[PDB]
C-alpha cells in the first residue's frame, strides 16, 4: 500500500513565461522510454514480482524503496511541464478572455498541440514526440541479476535523455528538476551497480559516469551535491524497507565520501498551481461560481 | 512525494496450482483500457495537473487521494495475478528442474505465453490479448466537471470489467481481489457521484448501480459489505487531505447508511511472495548461492 | 452526407451456438489490415480527398458508391461475428443466471477474451489477434492510378484473407457471408481492374483471380453468382452516382457475361439482435424494467 | 446498408490561403481520441452490437441515427482540412510546376508533414499529433445505460476539442465548421442526456453546458442558434428509425424550447474539391491527359 | 547467411550544414510506411518464406536478391539522415562545448526532438511524423502473384515518397540519394513488372512510370541514367541467385533500352562518419581517452 | 552494403508434423523485443550512426560485423518457424485439397490465427502474442559505452528468452536453432563484454553467464560447443573488419580457452522450402502453370 505526502520533493522556482516547446521536450523526461515513468513502472512491477522477498530482503528493499521514490519524480516532472504551460501560475481569476479571439493562437504552431487541446495546457502520458508511454517500457523477468543490470543501464540511459534535455532549454525551473534528478539519478546508479558488484563481483560502480561528465559540471546538480543530496538515499516508507544500509554503504562514485541511508522522505516544497487558464476552460472557464460552491462546503455545522 | 507500506491492502488466499488463462483473463484488470493501471493514472495525472488546489480543495483531495489508494489496487491485481502464474508459492528452493525435459511445455499452449518469455512467470504491464498499457488511456483535460463525469464512467465501466472476469475465473484468489475491488470501486463512483451532485446538482448516485446488479449477488463482495468497507474512505496520508469528508458524507448507494472518512489506510495482509521457479531462472536457475551472499549482508552490518 | 436502412445486404442464419473462436477468426475480416473496415476507410477517405470530382466524375462515382457500399459490409461481418457470440439469439429475456457460479468460465480459453470483457460478448474493431484496427491501414496519396492500383491489390488481399479464413470456419453464418463477400469483392477488383485499364490500357482484369482458384469453388459463393451477384454494381444513391455504366460495361472476369448497373440497394435480410446475455449484462442484468419503460415511452406518445 | 448524397451537410466558404498548421490542429476533430471518427465509429458498433432492437427500439433508433448523422460529419471535417491544404482550390489545371524547385519548401517545416508526404496534401485518418485513429477509441459494452453514459460523455469531451482547436485558427472554414458542429454536438449530448434521463431519472442535460461556456458564445455557433438547428435531430433513414421522438421531445438545453425531428436529411452544401496540385502529383502531375479519357467515356452511343 | 562490404552503395556529398527538418522529412524514406526499412523487409521476409525455391527459381532468386540490394539502400538512407544531423562531419574532436550553454538550443524547436534526445544527433528507425517503424508494413502471404503485385506497388508508392521529399528539400547531399534511389526503385519495379508479366501476361510495366513523371525530368535522377545505371541490376551474391536474367530481361521503361544483370555489387563509395559531437556526448563527452585506448590495441606484440 | 550466401547458418532438421503453438512461441525470438529483429537492427543501427569509425574502429568492426551475423539469425529462425508451419515441406504439388471441406480448421484454435491468414502458414514480423516488431526496440544513442551496456544487456536478455521458448519447445528444429543461438549469444556477449572491459576497466565478462545456468546444461548448445563454435567470431565480409581480434582475444567465459577469429563465414547448411500449401493458395493454389512457366523460361534463356 502507498501514503501520499502533500509536497514536491524540492521546491521548485516560479515560471515567469509559458514556454511550449520546452515543455514538449520535458516531456521526454515524462513518458518517453527513458522517462520517469519508465524507472517508476520497472521498480514498482520487479518489486511486485520479486521473489525472495525475504531470502533476498536487502535487494527486495532497494528495489521497493525506489520505486517508491520515482513516483514523486513523476510528480516533480509533471509540476516542471505545468509550470511551463502555465499562463497565470498561482492566479486563481483571470477575466476577459473571448474564444472568439484566438486566445489559443500560439498553440496552433507549437510542437505539442496536444497539451492545447487533450490537456487543458498540462502534462500528458506522453515522450517528446507525443508518443504515448507505454507498458513495454517495462522489464520485469524475475532473474535479479538481469533485472539489476537493466536497471543499472536504465538509469545511465535515463542520466543521459537528462542531460540533453538540459542542454535543449534554459528554462531555470526544467534546469532546477534536472539537475536534481541528475543527482538522484547518480544516486540510483550507484545503488544498483553497488547491488551487481555484491552478487557478481563485477565493479559496476567504476563504470560511472555514464556518459563521461561529470555531475559538477552541471551547475544545478553541483548545487545539491553541495547540500550532501548525492550521499542520501531516503527510505520512503515508515517502517519498512529497513535494510538498504547493506547495499547503500562505502564509497559515493561522486567524490569518494561515505553515502548514507536517511530513514525517512526529505523535507520537500510546497506543490504547484498552474492557475486559472480561461481559454482552456480549466479548472472551468468562469470559475468564481465553483469556488463559491467550494467555500460553502466548509461553511457548516452539521 | 509518496511512502510505501510492505502490506496489501487485503490477505488473499493460496491457489491449490497454477492458472496461466485465469492470470491472462485477470491481465484486464491490471492493465487493460479499464484496469487499476488506468483509474490509477488518470487520477495520478489530475492531480498533479489540477488547477485551484486551494480554492477547489475538497475536490483536489479527493481525486489526490483516491489516486494513492488506485496505487494498492495495482499492487493487489499483480499480487493476484502472481498467485496465479507461481509455480510453488512461498517456497524459496526447487531442485531437480532440468530444463533438457520441456518443463515450460504446457505454456506452449496458454494464451498468454508472454508471463513465461518475456516475465519469470510474473505478471506484466498489460491487458487479457496482451496488449500494453498506453498512456491514452488516462483523460487529463484540466476541466473539473469533464474530469469527474469520466472518473464516474471509469469506475463503473472497471466495475463492468471486474463483474466479467469474476464470471470467468473460479479462483478464490481472484474472487477474493474481485470482490474487494467492487466494494472499493463502488466507493469510488460514489464519491465521484457526490462530487458531481454538490458542482452540478444532478443526481450522479441515483444512476448506480451500472450495472443494474448488486455488489450483494456477488459472495465475497458481500462479505466486504457486512465488514463495512463500503462506507469507508481511507485517508491514506500522514497529515494531508483532511477535507475529505465535506464530500464523503451522506447516504451510501449500496445500503442507505451514512459513510465515513477513516484516519490512515487498513491493516491489509502480507505481501506475496510466489517462490522459486527454476525454469523461470527466477530469482535465480539455482538461488541458494545468492541466498548465502544475502545471509552474509547481515553479517557484516553496522 | 449518408443515409441508413435497417437491412443487411443478406439475410443471415442462426448458429446452433455460440463459437467464440471462429468470431475470432472472422474478426480479421472486420479490424484486420485487410478487412472491410481497411476496404471502406481507404474508398472513404479517396472519396473526400478526390481532386477533380467532376473532371475525372465517372472514377469518382466509382470510388464514392464502392465506399458506400463497404459500410454494409462492415455491418454484415458485425452482424456474422455477433452472430457467433449470442447466447440467446433473438430472445430478449433470459432468467436463472448467476454470476457467482462462473457463467462465463469457457470464455476464460477461447482465444479472444476480449469478446467476452471489453465486449458484451459482441464485436470489436480489431482483427485475429486482437489487434485494434488503425488509420495506417488507409492510402490516400492524391493520384488516382496509385490509388486504383492500391485498391485492387487491396480487394485481391482482402479475397485472400476471406478465403482462408472460409477454410477455417465452418459455421453457416460465416460461409454465408463469405460467400457474399467473396462475390462483392470480385466486382470490386474488377471494376478497379477496368478503370485501371481505362487510365493506362493494362489489362488488369486479366489477372483475376488472385489466388488462382475460383469463386465457383467456394459452395455459397456459386450459389450467389448463380443469382447473378457478380453482375451487379449497386448506385448506393438517391440521386448521385450515375455514371457508373461508363466503367461497370464489358464483360465479367467470372464467367465473361456482361456486367450491371442496378439503381438503388439490394433488397437484403433483417438486421440481427443476439438477444439478452444475462453473464455479460447486456442490455442490462434483468432487461424487464427497461422493456417497461421503453413500452411506457409509446404510451406517452404523441 | 448504407446510402450516399453527394453533398457537404453544410456550405463551407472558399478557403483563400492554405494554411497547414491549421489544417494539422483540426485532425485533432478528425481521427484524434475525440474526434469525429470516433464519435462515429462508436455508434457504429454500438448499433450493429445493440441487443433489444425491437423491445429497446427508441434507444436503437437513437444510436442507429446519430451514428448515420457522424458519416456526414467524418466527411464535413475532412473537406474542412482538404480546404486549408488545397493549393488551387476549385481549379482543374496549373501549369508550370517543376519538382527540382522545392516546390513543397514549406512542408519541411510544418507539424505534419504526412499531409504532403503520405498524404496529396489531403487528409488522413490521424490526430492532432499524427497519430491515427485507432479501434481502442471504441466502446462498446453492450450494457445500454454504460453505452449511454460513455456517449454523453464523449460528446462533451468531443466538444471541448472542438472549442480549443477553435481558439487555435480564425481560419473561416474551420471556424465556419466547428461552429456547426458544435451546434450538432450540443443536440447529440442532449438527446443522450434525454435519453438517460428516460432510463435512469437522473437529469443529465441539467449538466450542460460542459465545460460551463454556451455555444450562444461563439458567433459561428449561433448563427446556425439562430436558424433553428439547435432544435432538430434529422432522421437519416427512408423509411426506418421512426420513433426518434419518444426520446428526442422536450426543452432544448440552449434555450428551453421545444426540440423536434427532422424528417430526412438537411439540404447541404456542394462537396470540395481542392484541384491541381501537379507537386503532389495529385490527381496527377499533368492531369489533361486523364481528363480527356474521361471526356471520352461520355461520347458513346453503345 | 549474409555478408558486409564497408562501402555505401555510391558516394555522398559532404554536407556543409546541420539540416534538422531535412532529416526529419527524410526519415520518411527510411521508416515510414514505404521507406527503404520496408521494402527491405517485405523482400527479406518474402524470400524467407517463399516457398518453391526451386520450382519458382527465378522468382525466387529476384526477390532474395533485390532484398539484399535494400540492406543497402537503409544504410544510404542513415548515411543521408546523419549527414544532415551531423555538426562536425568527419572531424573527431571538438573541444570547448559546455552543456550550460544550452548548446542543443536550436533543437527544442525543430519537428524531430528524437533526433537529439534519444539519438546522439543520429537517424532513428521512424519516419516523418516520429513514428516508429512496425513489422506489420510487411506483406508475406506465401501466394506468389499476390506478392509480385503487392512489391510492384510498393516500389511506386515509395517512389511518390521520395518525389515528394525531393521537392521539400534542396540539401545536395538529400537529392543525392533519391536521385539514385528513384533511378533504383525503376528498376526494382521494372522487374516486379516483368515477373508479373511472366506469370499473367499482363503489360504491368506499360503502367509505368507512376506518378506520370519520367525520372529524366530529375537531375540527379538523369545523372545516374546518363551513367546508364538504370539498365543494371546487380546481383548481390558471390555465388548464388544467377537465374535473374531469365526475368530482367528486354527493354527498360525509362528509355526502351535492353537491360542487363550485372554480376557483383557496384564499386560504391565511403562510409560516413558524423564525427564528434560533444554535446551530444558522441561517441564521448570528450573521446580523447578513448581514441588513446583504441590507439594501443594496435600496439602490441601478442 | 551486403552480399547475400543461400545457405542457413546451420542445417536443420525436418518436423514430423506442423505445430502450430510451437511456432507462436518461436515468434517471440524473432519479432519479440528481444528477438533476432531486435539485436539486428540495434547493431545495424549503431553500425550506420557510429561516430569515429576510424578512430575508435575495432569497436566499429565488432558492432557492424556482428549486425551482419544477425542478418543470418533473423534467416534461420524465420526457417525454424516455417518448418514448424509447413503442412508439406520439400514437396513441390499437393493434390485434392477441398476448401469447401475446412481444410485450415485447426487454425481456428491455435494461438496464432494470423499464421494462417495474414500469412499463407509462414513467418511474421512479430512476437509470440502476435505483437508486430518496433522501431523502438532500437537504442542507437550515440554514446559509444552506452550502447556497448545496452548491447551486453541485449544479449543476455535474448539468452533468457531463448532459453524459455527451449522449455516450452521439444521439437527438434527448434532446439537445433536455439542450442546454436544459446552458443552464438553467449560468443556476442562475451565480446561487449570484452569490449567494455577494454573501454572501461570493468570485468564484465565474469558477470556471465546470465541467468546463472550454463549453455553445456542444453544438450544442443553442448553439441555445438563441443564442435568449439563459443571460440569463434566469424569475419562476414570479403575484406572489411580485420581488426576483430584486438578485441576478440583471450578467455572464452564458457571453458577459458582462447577465442579466435575465423575468416568468412561457415559453410552452414540448405536453406528451408516449405513446400506446396494448396490450402494457403501458397505459392499458388493449384502451381503446376506456374512451374511450368519457369521451367520454360529456362528453355528461352541465352
Ligand atoms: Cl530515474
Ligand atoms: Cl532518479
Ligand atoms: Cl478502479
Ligand atoms: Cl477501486
Ligand atoms: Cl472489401
Ligand atoms: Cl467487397
Ligand atoms: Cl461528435
Ligand atoms: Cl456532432
Ligand atoms: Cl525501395
Ligand atoms: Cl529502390
Ligand atoms: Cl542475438
Ligand atoms: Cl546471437
Ligand atoms: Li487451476
Ligand atoms: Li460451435
Ligand atoms: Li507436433
Ligand atoms: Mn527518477
Ligand atoms: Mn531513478
Ligand atoms: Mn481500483
Ligand atoms: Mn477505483
Ligand atoms: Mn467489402
Ligand atoms: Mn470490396
Ligand atoms: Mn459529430
Ligand atoms: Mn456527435
Ligand atoms: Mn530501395
Ligand atoms: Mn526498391
Ligand atoms: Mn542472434
Ligand atoms: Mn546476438
Amino acid at each position: 500500500m502507498f501514503l501520499r505526502i502533500d509536497r514536491l520533493q524540492i521546491e521548485l522556482p516560479m515560471p515567469k513565461e509559458q514556454d511550449p516547446n520546452a515543455a514538449a521536450a520535458v516531456q521526454a523526461l515524462l513518458g518517453g522510454r527513458f522517462g520517469e515513468m519508465s524507472t517508476l513502472m520497472n521498480y514498482m512491477y520487479q518489486s511486485f514480482n520479486f521473489r525472495g522477498k525475504k531470502a533476498l530482503k536487502p535487494y527486495y528493499d532497494l528495489i521497493a524503496n525506489i520505486a517508491t521514490e520515482e513516483l514523486g519524480h513523476i510528480e516533480l516532472v509533471a509540476a516542471t511541464i505545468n509550470s511551463l504551460l502555465a499562463k497565470n501560475p498561482g492566479k486563481d481569476l483571470e477575466e476577459g478572455v473571448d474564444p472568439a479571439s484566438t486566445p489559443l493562437g500560439f498553440a496552433k504552431d507549437v510542437r505539442n498541440a496536444a497539451h492545447f487541446i487533450a490537456g487543458g495546457a498540462n502534462s500528458l502520458v506522453m515522450g517528446a514526440m507525443g508518443e504515448h508511454w507505454n507498458g513495454e517500457y517495462v522489464f520485469t523477468s524475475g532473474n535479479l541479476i538481469l533485472d539489476l543490470l537493466h536497471n543499472f543501464f536504465l538509469e545511465v540511459a535515463a542520466r543521459t535523455h537528462k542531460l540533453r534535455v538540459y542542454e535543449m532549454t534554459d528554462n531555470p525551473v526544467a534546469r532546477e528538476m534536472i539537475g536534481y534528478l541528475l543527482v538522484r539519478g547518480g544516486v540510483h546508479a550507484a545503488a544498483y551497480g553497488k547491488a551487481l558488484e555484491s552478487l557478481t563481483g563485477v565493479e559496476m560502480t567504476k563504470m560511472l559516469p555514464i556518459p563521461k561528465i561529470d555531475n559538477s559540471k552541471i551547475p544545478e546538480a553541483k548545487k545539491y551535491m553541495d547540500l550532501g543530496f548525492h550521499r542520501n538515499l531516503y527510505r520512503f516508507s515508515p517502517e519498512d524497507y529497513r535494510d538498504l544500509g547493506l547495499i547503500w554503504k562505502g564509497a559515493s562514485p561522486e567524490d569518494g565520501t561515505e553515502v548514507v541511508v536517511v530513514d525517512g522522505p526529505p523535507t520537500g516544497g510546497p506543490v504547484f498551481d498552474a492557475g486559472h487558464d480561461a481559454a482552456e476552460f480549466a479548472p472551468e472557464f468562469h470559475p468564481g461560481e465553483l469556488y463559491e460552491i467550494a467555500k460553502k462546503l466548509y461553511e457548516k455545522a452539521k
